[PDB]
C-alpha cells in the first residue's frame, strides 16, 4: 500500500469501489417509500470520530490499523481539518498550490487519519449486503475495516461506496480512513476557491437484500401540446434471477395514485445475442400531467417495488418526478415548448465557520434569498453538489446546471491534460459518475463538462458519451473559446455587450456580434458575467436590455452568489473576515476570493438590489395616464399580485391607490390612473408603481415586493425671487483672512490657501478641515484589477492615476479677491493642481454670501485632455459634529453610482449615519448617493444637483487600510459632495471596464451648491 | 504483486508503461536515417530464452526472480507456447473459452515464465535512456529486471515499452517475464481464431538521448486538382528545453531533396495560458507531388532531425510519406478525388507451424498472391498487425483498414461491456494506442472500432475521439446493425444482394435496398461477405454485377484469406492438417476455423 502509491498514478482512480447509481434508502415498506419517511436500512455515521494529523503518509505508525493512537483527538465529522487548526487553508485562483509536475505530488503530503468504533446489529450480518457510503472526501483516501484493507477512492465531489459484508463482525467494529491532501486527482481540481481537505460530506451504512434494485432511470415523453405524457421507467436488478420476481412502478400525486404498471424481468431483443434478462422497462400513460417549471414546481412521486408474484415485498425505492421537456429548436433553448430567459447565478458550497461543509439550514436560506431576488437558475460552480441541493431545487423551483469536477486552469497550455489520452480514463470517471448519480432530478436541465480546461479531444469524446446515454438534456462547455464542437450552447465568460476583446486563438466577441458570425445558429447563455467583486455591477442594466431585445440571447449566470471569506479571531476573541494570505498561505490571490452578491453570513451587498430590479418578471411602460403592464412569466397567471401606485411632489405624497393584476403569461394589462392632482407649488411630480404579493408562498412572506418602476410626470419651474433681506453681511479684511459676519454666523477665508477655512454658529466652530476640491477616490477593486507592488499592471485605472500624480498633486493659488455688492459679499478664487510642472486641473470658484445667511458656491473646472480622466470632481471637508441621522431628497435608499442606479428611486430618505457606510471587507470608496437635490445633517443643509457620501472614514484612511476591522472612526464627519463621479465598472475586475459614457472626459465641468443652516 | 491481482481488474491495464508513439530507431546519423539502414541504437533480443510452464501464478517459486530454475527449457522467442506442446490450443468461435463472470478469470490460469541473460554496453549506461519494447504478449504480463519489479501490461496486439535505465548494470543482466493466459483483457478479445498465448512478437532494446524526439505526425493537404501540396509535420520533444535546440524536416524522393524546413521550439498560441513550448510545426510546399495509390504506390522519405543551432545532430527519425487524400463526399468514398472500388479480403495472422508468429517471408508471400489475384485492399481482422505489415502495404500498394483489438461476441446481450462506463477506460486504451502507433502510414485509409461488440455509448465516445484527433480518415464500425451513429460507412456483414433477412432489432437488408432507406446517404462497403468455407463462393458474380452497377456500392472484404488449420503428426511422423477439437480442446467449433481462399 505504501509501495504502490496509488495517489500518484492517473491510471488508478479507485480500487474495489461499487458502481454509481441514483440515491437509495432500501425501504422494506411501500408506504414508507411513498411518504419519504426515514429508512431503518440507512444509518448515519456522522458525529464524533478520532483524528490524528501527520506530515506525510510514511509517518503513519503501523499500530493505527489495529487500535486507536493515544495522541488522537475527538472531532466532528463531516469537517475540513484546516477549520480545526491542523494546517492552513490556501487561497489560490489560477496557480496550482503545489509544484506542477504531473502526476507527482510533494513528498510532504499532509495526511489525516480518521477512525470510528461502532456497533452493527445481528440482523445485518445474517442476510444481505452491507455497504459504507462516503459522500465526499478530499482529495484521495484508503479505507480499512477491523485491520483489513478494503479499497481506495479519488474525485472529492462524488460519493464512494464499498461492500463491507465480508469485513464486519457482530459487536464492536472499527473503521480506519487515511485521507491525503494531494493526489494526481488534484491536477484536475484547480477551481478558484479555498484549498481544504478532510471527510467533508456525510458518511452512512446501507443494508440491501441480496436480490436488489441496482439502478433505475425515469424518462418522460410528450405529445405536441403537453396534454398526454408517457413515463418510461427502466429498472435493473442484481442477485439471482427467479421466475417469480416482479417489478411494480406506481406514480402518486399527493395521496392519489395516478398510474401503475407491473412486469417480470426480461427486456426486448437488443442485438444478435438477445436482450437483458436482468432489466425491465415499464411505460405508464398520464393524461393532462401537471408540468414542472421554476415558476410552478409540480412534482409526482414514483415508487419502484421489487416483489414476488404472490405479493411479498423484497425492497422499494422512490424518487420525485417532474414532467418537463428541455430541447434546443431553431437556435432557442425551450422548456415545455416556451423559450427560457435564465436569471442565473454561480454558487460555491462555502460557509465562513465550517469551510466546505454544507448543512440543510444554509441551503434553504440560500434558495429563499435567490427566489426573493428574482433568480430562477443556479450553476453548480464547479463540481457536483451535496445530494440534498437537487432535492431542494426540485421542490422550490430552480433550474440547475450540473457540472463535472474537472478544471485544469493552471496548466500551460490550458489543454495540456485534456488533450492527452492518458488522462481520458480519469476525466471519464468524473463525467460518467455524475450523470449516473443525478440524471433523475427534474431541476437538472443542462450538463456541463467542467470549467477552464482548454479544448481537447477528451472533451469531444465525453460530449458525445452524454448525448448518447442521456439525449433529454443539452450539454455545455466553455473552454477553448466557448463555441467549440463540444457545446450545444455558446457559453462565453465575461463577454461584453457591445465591445469586442480580440485575444489570439480565443477572442471574446461582443455578445450581439457573436450571435451573427457566418455559420452560427446556437443560442447564447453566458456561463459567467458581471463579476461582483467589492463595489461592482456597473453596466448590469446594459446586459438586461440586450437579453430582452435579442431572442437568441437567453440570459446568463452572475459571478457569484456568496463571498468566500473565512472567520479569524483577534487577541480579545472578536471575529473578523479574512481572505487570501491571512493564514500565512503563499502564494495567494488576496481578495479575489470575495466576489459575492451577499456577504459570507448571507447579508446583502447593495448590488443585490440592482440584480433584483433588472431581473423583475413584470415590465412597465407609461403613456399619458395609462400604465401598460407586461408579464414575463411563461407558465403562470398573475394570481398573487397587486399593483400599488403613488404620486408625490418632491417627496410629499399627493395621491395613491391599488389595482389587482390580471395578466396571462406573456400578456399585457392596461391600467388607467384617476385624474391626477394639479398642484400650484413648484417642483417635479413623480409616479412610483410597485407589485406586491398579498399572500405568503413557500419562499416569501405576505407583502413581498417583487417589481417596481418610477417616472417623472409634470414639472413646474420656480419663478419666485428669494425674499429681500434687510441685513447686509459685513466684510473684514486682514493680511491673513477675509472674514464675513452676519448675525451670529461667521465665515473665514484663508488668503494664503484660498479655501474657506472655518465657519461659526455662535461660538461653536463647524469645520475640522478646510473645504477643498477633490479629484480622487479610494480605489475600488475594479480600479486596482490584478495590479500589485511586486507586479504593476500599467493599464489599471489606479496605476494611471498614480503615474499621472492625481494622488500627489498640490493646489497652487492663482487668485483670491473679495467684494461688497449691495446685499451680499462675493469671494472669487482660482487654483491650479500641478505635478512636476504639468497642470492637471484648474478650478475657479465664486462664493456669494447674502443677507438670508445662505452661501452660494459656483465651481468651474478644466481638466487637461491628456491626463487620465479623474475619478470625481467635487468638494470635501471634515465637519466638527456627529449626528445620528442623515436626511436627503434624491435616489435611495441604498448606495447607488452613475452606472448602477436603475434600482434606486427618487424620494425623501432618512437613515442612521451607519447605514451610509457599506462595510466591504476590502475597504474602498462606498456609500455614494446620486441624483440628490437636498441633504440635511445636523443644522446644515446643502441644495443643488449632486452626488454625496458621508461617513466617519476619510478617503485617505480607506485607501491605506486593507481590512474593514482595522478602520477606526475619525473625529467628526467626512462629507464628500461631487458634481460628477466616474462609473464603477464590473464587466470583469482584471481589465479596465468602465464604459466611455461613464468616464469624465468632457474637459470642462460646472456645478453649483447652496450651503445654509436650516 | 500476488495480492493485487492486476489481471482481474479492468481498471488497471498497465503500470509504469511509456506513452504510445510511431516506430523509432533513434539514428545518430541523417544519411543512415534517409536510406533506412539498421540502427546501432536498436538491438533485437529475439533468440533463445529460458522457459518454464506453471498451472497458476501462485505455483511460481520465489527463487525464479533471482536465478534460473534448473527445470526450465530453452525455447525460441517469439513463439506461442501451445506450439511447443506445453498445453493445448483452443479453437472456439463465439462461446468464450472460460466461464463468463467478468472480470474474474479461472484460478487455473496457465502461466509462462520466460527469462533472458544479456550484456549491455558501457556506453548505454553513462548517458541517455534505455527502454525495452515488447511488440506483443498474450494476454497480460509482469516484468522484473535483476530481481526488481518494473511494470505490468495488457492488450496482446500493441507494443508495451518500459524504461530500464534505473535497473540495468554493466555486465550480465537478467530479465524475467511472467505471462498469464487469461486476464480481464480476455473479455475484450473474443475473435474467431485459435486461442494461444506467449511472447509472440519481437522483443528489442532502444537507446535514446535524454533530450529526444518523443512523437511526430505527418499530414498532407492539397489544392482542388492535386497539383500543389503542403506537408505539415508536428514534432514534440522531451527533456530539457534550451534556446539552441532546432528541428529540421526534409523530404526526399530517391536521392533528390525535394523540400526542407527548420525552426526552434515553440508552437503558436492555443488558449488563454499560451502554447506548447516543447512542440513545433513545419510546413513544406511540394509542387506537382507524385500521388500514392494502390495502383501506383509513389513514396517519399521524410527525415526529422533534432540538432543544435551550430549544426551538431542529437538524433534523427524518419518515415515513408505517401501523398493522398481520403474523404467522403456526397455519399461516395473518394481517393485523390476519384471513387474507389474495394477488391478486399479479411486476413488473420496465422501460420500452420508457428501459430500466431508472423515473419517477413510469409507476409511478402501473402501480398504477392493478393495482388496477382486482383485484390487492392486488406482488412486487419480483427486487431492491429505486426508493424512491418503496414510498411509492406505502403511499398507494394494495398489499402488497409486498421482495426482496434476489441471483440465481445460471446457476451449476452452483445453490448453488455461496451455499454458499461466501467469498461470505457479499457476500451479507450485499445483505440487511442492504435491511432498513436499507425497514423503516419499512407496505406491505412480507414480506422475501425473493432468487431461484433453490439452498439454501446462507449463506441460513440470513441468514434468522436478519432474524428477529433485524426480528421483525415473515415471511421467504420459494424456492430449494432451496421448503420449506427458510430460509423461513416454502412458496413454490414453477409448482407445478400437481393434477399432481405429481417432479424429483430438488427435486420440485414439486401444491399441494394439498404442504400435507399428513408434518410440514408452514406456509402456501403461490406466488411465481410462471401464466406469461403470449404467448397464455396457460389453467387460471387452476383455481388460484382451489383458493385459495378450502383455508385454507392463500393465493394467489400471477402471472408477470408487463409485457412486457420494447424499441423499434427501421426505414428509414422507424417504431417496432417487439424482443426477445432483435434487437440482435446472442448467445447470447440470444429471446421469453422477453415474459411480461406488459400
Ligand atoms: O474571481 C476571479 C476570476 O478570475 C478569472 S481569471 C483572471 C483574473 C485573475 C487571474 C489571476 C489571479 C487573480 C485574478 C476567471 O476566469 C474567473 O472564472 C474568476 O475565477
Ligand atoms: O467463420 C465463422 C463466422 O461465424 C459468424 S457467427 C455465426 C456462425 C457460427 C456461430 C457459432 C459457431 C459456428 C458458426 C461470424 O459472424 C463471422 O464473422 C465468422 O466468424
Ligand atoms: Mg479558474
Ligand atoms: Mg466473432
Amino acid at each position: 500500500v505504501l509501495q504502490r502509491r496509488d495517489w500518484e498514478n492517473p491510471g488508478v482512480t479507485q480500487l474495489n469501489r461499487l458502481a454509481a447509481h441514483p440515491p437509495f434508502a432500501s425501504w422494506r415498506n411501500s408506504e414508507e417509500a411513498r411518504t419519504d419517511r426515514p429508512s431503518q436500512q440507512l444509518r448515519s455515521l456522522n458525529g464524533e470520530w478520532r483524528f490524528a494529523w501527520f506530515p506525510a503518509p510514511e509517518a503513519v505508525p503501523e499500530s493505527w490499523l489495529e487500535c486507536d493512537l493515544p495522541e488522537a483527538d475527538t472531532v466532528v465529522v463531516p469537517s475540513n481539518w484546516q477549520m480545526h487548526g491542523y494546517d492552513a487553508p490556501i487561497y489560490t485562483n489560477v496557480t496550482y498550490p503545489i509544484t506542477v509536475n504531473p502526476p507527482f505530488v510533494p513528498t510532504e503530503n499532509p495526511t489525516g487519519c480518521y477512525s470510528l468504533t461502532f456497533n452493527v446489529d445481528e440482523s445485518w450480518l445474517q442476510e444481505g449486503q452491507t455497504r459504507i457510503i462516503f459522500d465526499g472526501v478530499n482529495s484521495a483516501f484508503h479505507l480499512w475495516c477491523n485491520g483489513r484493507w478494503v479499497g481506495y477512492g479519488q474525485d472529492s465531489r462524488l460519493p464512494s461506496e464499498f461492500d463491507l459484508s465480508a469485513f464486519l463482525r457482530a459487536g464492536e467494529n472499527r473503521l480506519a480512513v487515511m485521507v491525503l491532501r494531494w493526489s494526481d486527482g488534484s491536477y484536475l481540481e484547480d477551481q478558484d476557491m479555498w484549498r481544504m481537505s478532510g471527510i467533508f460530506r456525510d458518511v452512512s451504512l446501507l443494508h440491501k437484500p441480496t436480490t436488489q434494485i441496482s439502478d433505475f432511470h425515469v424518462a418522460t415523453r410528450f405529445n405536441d401540446d403537453f396534454s398526454r405524457a408517457v413515463l418510461e421507467a427502466e429498472v435493473q436488478m442484481c442477485g439471482e434471477l427467479r421466475d417469480y420476481l416482479r417489478v411494480t412502478v406506481s406514480l402518486w400525486q399527493g395521496e392519489t395514485q395516478v398510474a401503475s404498471g407491473t412486469a417480470p424481468f426480461g427486456g426486448e431483443i437488443i442485438d444478435e445475442r438477445g436482450g437483458y434478462a436482468d432489466r425491465v422497462t415499464l411505460r405508464l400513460n398520464v393524461e393532462n400531467p401537471k408540468l414542472w417549471s421554476a415558476e410552478i414546481p409540480n412534482l409526482y412521486r414514483a415508487v419502484v417495488e421489487l416483489h414476488t408474484a404472490d405479493g411479498t415485498l423484497i425492497e422499494a425505492e422512490a424518487c420525485d418526478v417532474g414532467f418537463r421537456e428541455v430541447r434546443i429548436e431553431n437556435g432557442l433553448l425551450l422548456l415545455n415548448g416556451k423559450p427560457l430567459l435564465i436569471r442565473g447565478v454561480n454558487r460555491h458550497e462555502h460557509h465562513p465557520l465550517h469551510g466546505q461543509v454544507m448543512d440543510e439550514q444554509t441551503m434553504v436560506q440560500d434558495i429563499l434569498l435567490m427566489k426573493q431576488n428574482n433568480f430562477n437558475a443556479v450553476r453548480c460552480s464547479h463540481y457536483p453538489n451535496h445530494p440534498l441541493w437537487y432535492t431542494l431545487c426540485d421542490r422550490y423551483g430552480l433550474y440547475v446546471v450540473d457540472e463535472a469536477n474537472i478544471e485544469t486552469h493552471g496548466m500551460v497550455p490550458m489543454n495540456r491534460l485534456t488533450d492527452d489520452p492518458r488522462w481520458l480514463p480519469a476525466m471519464s470517471e468524473r463525467v460518467t459518475r455524475m450523470v449516473q448519480r443525478d440524471r433523475n432530478h427534474p431541476s437538472v436541465i443542462i450538463w456541463s463538462l467542467g470549467n477552464e480546461s482548454g479544448h481537447g479531444a477528451n472533451h469531444d469524446a465525453l460530449y458525445r458519451w452524454i448525448k448518447s446515454v442521456d439525449p433529454s438534456r443539452p450539454v455545455q462547455y466553455e473552454g477553448g473559446g466557448a463555441d467549440t464542437t463540444a457545446t450545444d450552447i455558446i457559453c462565453p465568460m465575461y463577454a461584453r455587450v457591445d465591445e469586442d476583446q480580440p485575444f489570439p486563438a480565443v477572442p471574446k466577441w461582443s455578445i450581439k456580434k457573436w450571435l451573427s458570425l457566418p455559420g452560427e445558429t446556437r443560442p447564447l447563455i453566458l456561463c459567467e458575467y458581471a463579476h461582483a467583486m467589492g463595489n461592482s455591477l456597473g453596466g448590469f442594466a446594459k446586459y438586461w436590455q440586450a437579453f430582452r431585445q435579442y431572442p437568441r440571447l437567453q440570459g446568463g449566470f452572475v459571478w457569484d452568489w456568496v463571498d468566500q471569506s473565512l472567520i479569524k479571531y483577534d487577541e480579545n476573541g472578536n471575529p473578523w473576515s479574512a481572505y487570501g494570505g491571512d493564514f500565512g498561505d503563499t502564494p495567494n490571490d488576496r481578495q479575489f476570493c470575495m466576489n459575492g452578491l451577499v456577504f459570507a453570513d448571507r447579508t446583502p451587498h447593495p448590488a443585490l438590489t440592482e440584480a433584483k430590479h433588472q431581473q423583475q418578471f413584470f415590465q412597465f411602460r407609461l403613456s399619458g395616464q395609462t400604465i401598460e403592464v407586461t408579464s414575463e412569466y411563461l407558465f403562470r397567471h398573475s394570481d398573487n399580485e397587486l399593483l400599488h401606485w403613488m404620486v408625490a411632489l418632491d417627496g410629499k405624497p399627493l395621491a395613491s391607490g391599488e389595482v389587482p393584476l390580471d395578466v396571462a403569461p406573456q400578456g399585457k394589462q392596461l391600467i388607467e390612473l384617476p385624474e391626477l392632482p394639479q398642484p400650484e407649488s413648484a417642483g417635479q411630480l413623480w409616479l412610483t408603481v410597485r407589485v406586491v404579493q398579498p399572500n405568503a408562498t413557500a419562499w416569501s412572506e405576505a407583502g413581498h415586493i417583487s417589481a417596481w418602476q418610477q417616472w417623472r410626470l409634470a414639472e413646474n419651474l420656480s419663478v419666485t425671487l428669494p425674499a429681500a433681506s434687510h441685513a447686509i453681511p459685513h466684510l473684514t479684511t486682514s493680511e491673513m483672512d477675509f472674514c464675513i459676519e452676519l448675525g451670529n454666523k461667521r465665515w473665514q477665508f484663508n488668503r494664503q490657501s484660498g479655501f474657506l477655512s472655518q465657519m461659526w454658529i455662535g461660538d461653536k466652530k463647524q469645520l475640522l478641515t478646510p473645504l477643498r476640491d477633490q479629484f480622487t477616490r479610494a480605489p475600488l477593486d475594479n480600479d486596482i484589477g490584478v495590479s500589485e507592488a511586486t507586479r504593476i499592471d500599467p493599464n489599471a485605472w489606479v496605476e494611471r492615476w498614480k503615474a499621472a500624480g492625481h494622488y500627489q498633486a498640490e493646489a497652487a493659488l492663482l487668485q483670491c479677491t473679495a467684494d461688497t455688492l449691495a446685499d451680499a459679499v462675493l469671494i472669487t478664487t482660482a487654483h491650479a493642481w500641478q505635478h512636476q510642472g504639468k497642470t492637471l486641473f484648474i478650478s475657479r470658484k465664486t462664493y456669494r454670501i447674502d443677507g438670508s445667511g445662505q452661501m452660494a458656491i459656483t465651481v468651474d473646472v478644466e481638466v487637461a485632455s491628456d491626463t487620465p480622466h479623474p475619478a470625481r470632481i467635487g468638494l470635501n471637508c471634515q465637519l466638527a459634529q456627529v449626528a445620528e441621522r442623515v436626511n436627503w431628497l434624491g435616489l435611495g435608499p441604498q448606495e447607488n453610482y452613475p452606472d448602477r442606479l436603475t434600482a434606486a428611486c427618487f424620494d425623501r430618505w432618512d437613515l442612521p449615519l451607519s447605514d451610509m457606510y457599506t462595510p466591504y471587507v476590502f475597504p474602498s470608496e462606498n456609500g455614494l448617493r446620486c441624483g440628490t437635490r437636498e441633504l440635511n445633517y445636523g443644522p446644515h443643509q446643502w441644495r443643488g444637483d449632486f452626488q454625496f457620501n458621508i461617513s466617519r472614514y476619510s478617503q485617505q484612511q480607506l485607501m491605506e487600510t486593507s481590512h474593514r476591522h482595522l478602520l477606526h472612526a475619525e473625529e467628526g464627519t467626512w462629507l464628500n459632495i461631487d458634481g460628477f463621479h466616474m462609473g464603477i465598472g464590473g464587466d470583469d475586475s482584471w481589465s479596465p471596464s468602465v464604459s466611455a459614457e461613464f468616464q469624465l472626459s468632457a474637459g470642462r465641468y460646472h456645478y453649483q451648491l447652496v450651503w445654509c443652516q436650516k
